[PDB]
Formats: C-alpha cells, structure tokens, sequence
C-alpha cells in the first residue's frame, strides 16, 4: 500500500508556468484517483513556513507507483530560500521554462543553485507548446537547456524533456493532458528513489550534556540521520579533537556515553559513526541575505566580515570572502561565499546553518563544498 516517496517541486522562471503546472498535475492526476485536485489559486496564494519567511505551497499526489510531496513558491526570493534553507529539500526538481520565452536567467540561477544546494535530478517540462507552432524554434529552446543544464553539470543530453501545456491541460483538454501523464511517467522512471535517513551514517547534534549519579554522563540531542543501538562505539566531533566512545544506552533521545567525562562534551559537537563525518574549518556556501523588510540588515555584507554562523546547536564565528570582483552583497540577495571558522565544525556538503550578528538572523546557508 505504502508507496516510496519523493520530494520535489517545480522551478524555473517567473510566469512560466510553475503553478499552472502543480495545478494541472493534480487535477489530472485526481481522475485516476492518484490526488486531490487543488486549484490554480490555492497554490499561488502559497502558506508561510519558518527564522526566515517563506511562502510555499504543498501538495500531495500519487501516481500507481510513487507517492510525491510537491512544493511550489510564488516568487523567485522564495525559490533561492526555499532551495538554501532546505525547507522542504529535494530529490529532484520538475524544470518549467517557456516554449515562446525560452531559458531566462532565473532558469539559470535555479538550475546552478539546484546543483549547489544539492538537488540531485532535474526533469524538464517544456511549457505553452499551445503557443507555438514551429518545430525548428522548439528544437532549438530544447538545445538551449540541455546546454545550460550540462553546463551546470546536469546530464543535459539525458534529462528528460516533455513539450506541453500546463493550463490547456488544467482546462480538460484530454490530448494535453497526455503530455501531464508523460510528464510523471518521465518522474517515475529518471528519478531515483532516494536513500533513507536510516541507511546513512549516524549523526545526532548535542544539546545539552547532564551528570547524573547511577548514569555517568548523558548526552541529549535528536538523530538527524542513521541509527544506534546499544554499545556501538562512536566518534565526537567538532570543536575540539575527535574522540571515541562506547553508548551505553539511548533512554529518550539521551545517550549515555560510557567514558566521556562531562567537561569533555559540549554542545555544538556532535554524534557520528566513526570516520563518517570529519571537522573543518573552511567551506564554501550559496547565501541568502535577508532583505531590510525581513529584519535582517540594512547594511550589505562584505569582505573580512566575521558574523556567527550556527551549525544545528551553537554559534561559531568566521570570517567572511566574497567571489571575485564582489565587495558588497544588498540585503536580499544572495552570493556564494568562502568562510573561514574560528573553530572546526563536524561539517558535510548540504549541511544548513544561519548566520547571525549577536541575537539576529542576517542570513542562511548550505555548505557547497569543503576545504
Ligand atoms: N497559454 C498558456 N498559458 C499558460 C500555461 N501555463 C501557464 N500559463 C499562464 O501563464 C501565467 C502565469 O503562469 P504561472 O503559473 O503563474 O507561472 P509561475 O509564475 O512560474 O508559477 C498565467 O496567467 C497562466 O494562465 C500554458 O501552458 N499555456
Ligand atoms: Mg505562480
């Protein structure tokens, strides 16, 4: 009954169909009792999620094979967002660029900042074929994307690429429709079934670090991925030099690590199977800054600044170095950077953070790749 599940959502340029396209994969989706039908516009006056806003709309459909969790945002501010602070992430991503307009620059930056926060496959959905009628300026746009997606490292002459109409199909119109079908056979067969959290390396963040008589020192905290039973040996990392231990019991989640005496946990660092996770020091990341409406910054960032970054318990402060040629960054825009830590952090490609200045969040963050 229970069927694999799938995250992914739809990107590309705006008023290029991204939520017609929700709209119609549902409708048509709900005559083979696969959905709930949602409207045009219950998905493009999008809910808010949560501390940084951002508006994103969730909806749920089945084909007979895969169950899917779908995200749509009105904006491209909520698409950079969404796509950093991994609200709601990804293992894949339907594509939807214009047939009359062709690829745009935010079919650009959604596609090279797909690749930089992690998104692992893409499908494209070639949209308001309706509009067009020669064949040559179509093969052409085609072209053009698979280029642009090589040139971001997707496997642009392998992706799939289906020509339709997203709004002829939401209207009923049962040969556009077809291309819908096409579109999700497309999703079911070129994207893979993701890993679970369970099957990878165990990782759980430290919070809090107790001393109780009759239980040696235990270790709160909520495992981000993985699993631990009892007396596995494991690693503590970050901050200070790896070290080893043995969990005598998980009693809910509190681990009680056998020999670690309390002054030698702290929070910040965290659980791992050992040699899964390694700390580090300097990582590049794709940053959002938040814009002076968000309460965020009214001053842009810059070279040599040296805000906090969190990492899932505590702050670490580092410094920070723009890319060539940049000196300021305007709130609301968002930049790859290169930051140096004070402090080394159990640290992996896709790990989320905040960045902050005392109390306030001024930004958001993935690690793109380590150094
Ligand atoms: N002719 C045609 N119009 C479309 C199609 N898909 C979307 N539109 C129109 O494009 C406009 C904006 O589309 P929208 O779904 O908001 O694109 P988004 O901003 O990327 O989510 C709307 O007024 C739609 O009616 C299509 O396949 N064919
Ligand atoms: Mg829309």
């Amino acid at each position: 009954r229970t069927k694999p599940h799938v995250n992914i959502g739809t990107i590309g340029h705006v008023d290029h169909g991204k939520t017609t396209l929700t709209a119609a994969i549902t409708t048509v989706l709900a005559k083979k009792g696969g959905a709930e039908a949602k409207a045009y516009d219950q998905i493009d006056n999008a809910p808010e999620e949560k501390g940084i806003t951002i508006n994103t709309a969730h909806v749920e459909y089945e084909t007979e094979n895969r169950h899917y969790a779908h995200v749509d945002c009105p904006g491209h501010a909520d698409y950079v967002k969404n796509m950093i602070t991994g609200a709601a992430q990804m293992d894949g991503a339907i594509l939807v660029v214009s047939a009359a307009d062709g690829p745009m620059p935010q079919t650009r930056e959604h596609i090279l900042l797909a690749r930089q926060v992690g998104v692992p496959y893409i499908v494209v959905f070639l949209n308001k074929c309706d509009m067009v009628d020669d064949e040559e300026l179509l093969e052409l746009v085609e072209m053009e994307v698979r280029e642009l997606l090589s040139e971001y490292d997707f496997p642009g002459d392998d992706i799939p690429i289906i020509r339709g109409s997203a709004l002829k199909a939401l209207e009923g119109d049962a040969e556009w429709e077809d291309k819908i079908l096409e579109l999700m056979d497309a999703v079911d067969s070129y994207i893979p079934t993701p890993e679970r959290d369970i099957d990878k390396p165990f990782l759980m963040p430290i919070e809090d670090v107790f001393s109780i008589s009759g239980r040696g020192t235990v270790v709160t905290g909520r495992v981000e991925r993985g699993i631990v039973k009892v007396g596995e040996e494991v690693e503590i990392v970050g901050i200070k030099d790896t070290q080893k231990t043995t969990v005598t019991g998980v009693e809910m989640v509190g681990a009680l690590l056998r020999g670690t005496k309390r002054e030698d946990v702290e929070r910040g660092q965290v659980l791992a199977k050992p040699g899964s996770i390694t700390p580090h020091t300097k990582f590049e990341a794709e940053v959002y800054v938040l814009s002076k409406e968000e309460g965020g910054r009214h001053t842009p960032f810059f070279n040599g600044y040296r805000p906090q970054f969190y990492f899932r318990t505590t702050d670490v402060t580092g410094v920070i170095e723009l890319p060539e040629g940049v000196e300021m960054v305007m709130p609301g825009d968002n930049v790859k950077m290169t930051v140096e830590l004070i402090a080394p952090i159990a640290m992996e490609e896709g790990l989320r953070f905040a960045i902050r200045e005392g109390g306030r969040t001024v930004g958001a963050g993935v690690v793109s790749k380590i150094i």
